[PDB]
């Protein structure tokens, strides 16, 4: 009788963790997509930024610039 | 008697460890997939970040500027 009871309160457990774990992995995976939108949109934004400011100045200014 | 009860309550208690160890791999599965889709996309934005920048200054003012 306790194999029985077990079996019920077993199966019950495992359709909530597994509804559960499904809607959690799905906001996971659309927390993933806005990070790595926010990843490449800001760096491709410094990308740009560093790219005319060295274009601004010139490579040669800055060759010896640093030094 | 002893025996028989144990064997009851062995085969109920391997049901259920069953059960909730191939749930936990399918969803550890679906994990590492969302880690590696991470992963990649991350270090794609890296590479393109890094390319750009390395492209927009030269290699022969990064061969003398970190010396």
């Amino acid at each position: 009788l306790k194999a029985q009871a077990l079996a019920i309160e077993t199966e019950a457990e495992l359709q909530r963790v597994q509804k559960v774990r499904e809607l959690e992995l799905v906001y996971a995976r659309a927390q993933l997509e806005l990070e790595v939108s926010k990843a490449q949109q800001l760096a491709e934004v410094e990308v740009k930024k560093f790219k005319q400011m060295t274009e601004a100045i010139g490579p040669s200014t800055i060759r010896d610039l640093a030094v």
